């Protein structure tokens, strides 16, 4: 089919992941949103972009809404993935409202 023209490396590096760690590289574009980056290291980790971080020149990036050129992302690049917990697994909170009648 189609491959592209121009692109990045861009080398991801699990960290948590519930204890797991997982290293896998990638090959996106500098125009291509952190989010974009995210959905791609959660299709390849499975890490979910919401709970999926980036860290870069050693500062943490907190951007979603930022690219990697921007940043300053390169072909060659290693990042750094930490996982949160969000999960919330607190018992299924879930009810309507109702304050007459009781």
């Amino acid at each position: 089919g189609s491959s592209g023209s121009s692109g990045m490396l861009i080398t991801v590096y699990c960290v948590r992941r519930d204890l797991t760690e997982v290293t896998f590289s990638l090959q996106v574009n500098p125009d291509f949103e952190l989010s974009n980056f995210r959905v791609l290291c959660e299709l390849e980790s499975g890490v979910p972009a919401e709970e999926a971080q980036i860290v870069y020149m050693e500062q943490l990036l907190t951007d979603d809404h930022c690219s990697l050129g921007s940043y300053g992302l390169k072909d060659g690049d290693m990042v750094v993935l930490l996982q949160k917990d969000n999960v919330g697994l607190r018992t299924p909170g879930r009810t309507p409202s109702g304050p007459s009648s009781g």
